[PDB]
């Protein structure tokens, strides 16, 4: 079956587009290449049209079934919940796309008997009708990006009232299974911090430990009615109020498994055939698909002792290495076993003996020295995405603060330190934002965060090392250092002369700036300072951050 069709109807924008990198007063003190910066647009939109439209073929052996089966019975053991109305409302992004229907996000959060009334009869239809397809949206996405120029990533996502309902029937299943059934393997359990300590110990664990990671061709696409109704086979498996069965099984048939896709126009774009971005089971059983697909293909290929960590759509894998010429030849069955489970790669997987040379989720391990020199590990990436976007947020306010969500993430790296906090705060100093609580998102999930609190969350999400980390390995500096002479960013030493200003900025505020400038800038000094735990760090409510992934399931919290 064919992945997409489409009648021709273009997929119009909703709004106005930018793909230039807008430049104010601000811009040079950050990144000086401009035409370096680019944001996509429904322009685009064609080109991703055609690379994701193709025929899947599945070829599913017994160590495909062998695999699902253990799956379906730890499935089985997990006694998910039924959402009412207003919790599900409760649990939808205050800044979600509104309904169709005459009522939005505010709407549906304030549990407004408009919006509370449509979604009691959209749960209805779904309990009395398991076949009309459910109509969606279909949009091109604007995402930031640095050159040497890539197409807008589609968003399919059903109306609100519908989104509301998924979470009835599935938000407790969503949140989980995936840890039950996959166990430690499944990665939006893991903090920053809890990621890298998982894949060194699991590196450990091997006398000669051996990985790769396996990136995906566009999975979405490459998800089939199959995966789709086996994903659903796992949920059923799970102890489920009867109407939640129904639901689900509706939600199955008339939603995940395709249906017709309508642009911002009111048009007919085509038909879908595979993976819905929008959905809140866009995540999980993507994660859960992936694993199954990995899993059987770990047997397939012979590897010895297969270990994995699955983030959606994100794959790695570390084994007992046989042999630099037995692993290559063992890498090849199992890209070959993955094409048969129509999964096949995007680039060739290649082995690692080398823990710091494998990137997941867009990352890597490196290593540093705490305040005692003790040698600790801590989740570093090539900074040309995240400044490239830190670029753009310096003239243009975004829905997802990513150089804030950047700063949480990756507090320790050498980059986010130097660069983003003192940039970023310099620019909260001036406008006296230093305490206007901003969205961002982690994992999928939009979070409202105020900048004085940092310190407190970075220490929580991390803890106190993230503060005096240094020498970071020379790989890691140069890495930094290149990105920096690409995009036109000044060197690090002018940032350090920043930091300096910045800190002593802070500090002179006092109050929870003052302990800004004290924890997050006491690297720029050379008279080092205390630096002890933070009283309010441990009353911040951080269960609920790292559990489940939702990109793409309409989710929100605090
Ligand atoms: O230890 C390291 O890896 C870096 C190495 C490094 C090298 C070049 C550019 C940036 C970082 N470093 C070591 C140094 C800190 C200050 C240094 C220095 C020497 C010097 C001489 C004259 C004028 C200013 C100067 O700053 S070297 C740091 O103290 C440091 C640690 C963490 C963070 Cl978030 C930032 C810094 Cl600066």
């Amino acid at each position: 079956s064919m992945s997409y069709t489409w009648t021709g109807a273009l997929i119009t924008p909703c709004a106005a587009e930018e793909s230039k990198l807008p430049i104010n007063a601000l811009s040079n003190s950050l990144l000086r290449h401009h035409n370096m910066v680019y944001a996509t647009t429904s322009r685009s939109a064609g080109l991703r049209q055609k690379k994701v439209t193709f025929d899947r073929l599945q070829v599913l052996d017994d160590h495909y079934r062998d695999v699902l089966k253990e799956m379906k019975a730890k499935a089985s053991t997990v006694k998910a919940k039924l959402l009412s109305v207003e919790e599900a409302c409760k649990l939808t992004p205050p800044h979600s796309a509104k309904s169709k229907f005459g009522y939005g996000a505010k709407d549906v959060r304030n549990l407004s008997s408009k919006a509370v009334n449509h979604i009691h009869s959209v749960w209805k239809d779904l309990l009395e009708d398991t076949v009309t397809p459910i109509d969606t949206t279909i949009m091109a996405k604007n995402e930031v990006f640095c050159v040497q120029r890539k197409p807008a990533r589609l968003i399919v996502f059903p109306d609100l009232g519908v989104r509301v309902c998924e979470k009835m029937a599935l938000y407790d299943v969503v949140s989980t299974l995936p840890q039950v059934v996959m166990g430690s393997s499944y990665g939006f359990q893991y903090s920053p911090g809890q990621r890298v300590e998982f894949l060194v110990n699991t590196w450990k664990s091997k006398k000669n430990p051996m990985g790769f990671s396996y990136d995906t061709r566009c999975f979405d696409s490459t998800v089939t009615e199959n995966d789709i109704r086996v994903e659903e086979s796992i949920y059923q498996c799970c102890d489920l109020a009867p109407e939640a069965r129904q639901a689900i099984k509706s939600l199955t048939e008339r939603l995940y498994i395709g249906g017709p896709l309508t642009n911002s126009k009111g048009q007919n774009c085509g038909y879908r055939r595979c993976r819905a971005s929008g959905v809140l089971t866009t995540s999980c059983g993507n994660t859960l698909t992936c694993y199954l697909k990995a899993s059987a293909a770990c047997r397939a290929a012979k590897l010895q002792d297969c270990t994995m960590l699955v983030n959606g759509d994100d794959l790695v894998v570390i084994c007992e290495s046989a042999g630099t010429q037995e692993d290559a030849a063992s890498l090849r069955v199992f890209t070959e076993a993955m094409t048969r489970y129509s999964a096949p790669p995007g680039d060739p997987p290649q082995p690692e003996y080398d823990l710091e040379l494998i990137t997941s989720c867009s990352s890597n391990v490196s290593v540093a020295h705490d305040a005692s020199g003790k040698r600790v590990y801590y989740l570093t990436r090539d900074p040309t995405t995240p400044l490239a976007r830190a670029a753009w947020e310096t003239a243009r306010h975004t829905p997802v603060n990513s150089w804030l969500g950047n700063i949480i993430m990756y507090a320790p790296t050498l980059w986010a330190r130097m660069i983003l906090m003192t940039h970023f705060f310099s620019i909260l100093l001036a406008q006296e934002q230093l305490e206007k609580a901003l969205d961002c998102q982690i994992y999928g999930a939009c979070y409202s965060i105020e900048p004085l609190d940092l310190p407190q969350i970075i220490e929580r999400l991390h803890g106190l090392s993230a503060f005096s980390l240094h020498s970071y390995s020379p790989g890691e500096i140069n890495r930094v250092a290149s990105c920096l002479r690409k995009l036109g960013v000044p060197p690090l030493r002018v940032w350090r002369h920043r930091a300096r200003s910045v800190r002593a900025r802070l500090l002179s505020q006092g109050g929870r700036a003052a302990t800004c400038g004290k924890y997050l800038f006491n690297w720029a000094v050379k008279t080092k300072l205390k630096l002890t735990p933070i009283p309010a760090a441990s009353q911040l409510d951080l269960s609920g951050w790292f559990v489940a992934g939702y990109s793409g399931g309409d989710i929100y919290h605090s």
